[PDB]
């Protein structure tokens, strides 16, 4: 299923929606991060 | 039914059309933010 | 209908396909701007 | 005929995806502009 | 069925998600230039 929306600010932060929340971090560099588990929760539902 | 487009403009002013209508505002402070309510609405519909 | 693609370039100008027509212009401000009726027509088909 | 993909890089180029081919150039300035045909074909299958 | 997402970070750096996988690089030169093949894979699933 994944991602919704998956994009960047211009500030270079990396936004996306996830079973309808929102969240946001750093890209990841290593296909060792858990970007999801790591990403700061900025909306729990209607996204 | 969420969001049809979200996105940010180069000011990092974030948009988004819900339900037909397009929403622009500062990007969500946190989960507890509801940025639906609080989004400038920018346009009634055909969007 | 609504937009198939709704997007900003980086000098800040709104474009988007609608009706497999791609149109430019400044964001609208307010409910009261009908984008689609002043934006620049910059492409008549097959987007 | 339609794209899967239209979007800006920040340099200002209009990159689109249409077909399974990857395509970019500046972004027309009028409906008399034939984009498709004048854009640079840089992926040929797999988008 | 190609990409799911293809967009670019603020400094061009192209991003695509391909296969639940997510991929970064710089964008692809020309269609000599095999982009999936080279791209730095930077998550792999769930995307
Ligand atoms: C689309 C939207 O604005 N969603 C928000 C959600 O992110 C937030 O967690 C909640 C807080 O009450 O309000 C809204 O539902
Ligand atoms: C896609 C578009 O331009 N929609 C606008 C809408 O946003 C606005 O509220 C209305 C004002 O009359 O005109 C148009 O319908
Ligand atoms: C996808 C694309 O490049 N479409 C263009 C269209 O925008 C333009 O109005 C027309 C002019 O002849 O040529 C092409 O059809
Ligand atoms: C998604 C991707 O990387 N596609 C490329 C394609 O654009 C390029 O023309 C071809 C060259 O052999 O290699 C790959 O298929
Ligand atoms: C959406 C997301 O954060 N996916 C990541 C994936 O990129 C990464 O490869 C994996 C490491 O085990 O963790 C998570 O699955």
């Amino acid at each position: 299923s994944g991602f919704k929306f998956l994009f960047f600010s211009p500030d270079g932060t990396l936004y996306g929606v996830h079973n309808d929340k929102l969240y946001k971090g750093t890209p990841p560099t290593s296909d060792k991060d858990n970007w999801l588990a790591r990403a700061t929760l900025i909306g729990n539902g209607g996204w």
